[PDB]
């Protein structure tokens, strides 16, 4: 199906609540812009993709590892934790270059939420390693486009 819902379960205290909403909205928009996917934000109740901030062990057999290392993870589409995107609260989430940029990380993780694996293109958002790029000139690489359009 092309209609997919999300809910921001909780908000990192690192950031303004409004900035988390915006970063997440823009991350979904990135993928919506290159597919027929329609995303809808839910405030309360059942949603396909939950956006969660948590530290250490947090219920899903994939515990986080403290500051650094693994920044976030996400599960491919399914029931329950399927589709959910988890961000390690031990990171320092930001709208800027400092710490770990939430928008960029969210684009990567939503990619996983939708069923993508990793890319071999070093410029792809789905390359395995986080790298800050200038947010205002950010673009999905042609390989990201191939990946997502193959699924939707
Ligand atoms: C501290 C920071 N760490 C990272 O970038 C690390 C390597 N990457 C991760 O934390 C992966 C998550 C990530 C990648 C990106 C990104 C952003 C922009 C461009 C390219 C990539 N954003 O988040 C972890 P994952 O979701 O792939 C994951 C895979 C397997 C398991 Br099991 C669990 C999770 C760094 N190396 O700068
Ligand atoms: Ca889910
Ligand atoms: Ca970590
Ligand atoms: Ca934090
Ligand atoms: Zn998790
Ligand atoms: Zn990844």
């Amino acid at each position: 199906k092309h209609y997919i819902t999300y809910r921001i379960n909780n908000y990192t205290p690192d950031m303004n609540r409004e900035d988390v909403d915006y970063a997440i909205r823009k991350a979904f928009q990135v993928w919506s812009n290159v597919t027929p996917l329609k995303f809808s934000k839910i405030n309360t109740g059942m949603a396909d993709i939950l956006v969660v901030f948590a530290r250490g062990a947090h219920g899903d057999d994939h515990a986080f590892d403290g500051k650094g290392g693994i920044l976030a993870h996400a599960f491919g589409p399914g029931s329950g934790i399927g589709g959910d995107a988890h961000f390690d609260e031990d990171e320092f989430w930001t709208t800027h270059s400092g710490g770990t940029n939430l928008f960029l990380t969210a684009v990567h993780e939503i990619g996983h939420s939708l069923g993508l694996g990793h890319s071999s293109d070093p410029k792809a958002v789905m390359f395995p390693t986080y790298k800050y790029v200038d947010i205002n000139t950010f673009r999905l690489s042609a390989d990201d486009i191939r990946g997502i359009q193959s699924l939707y």
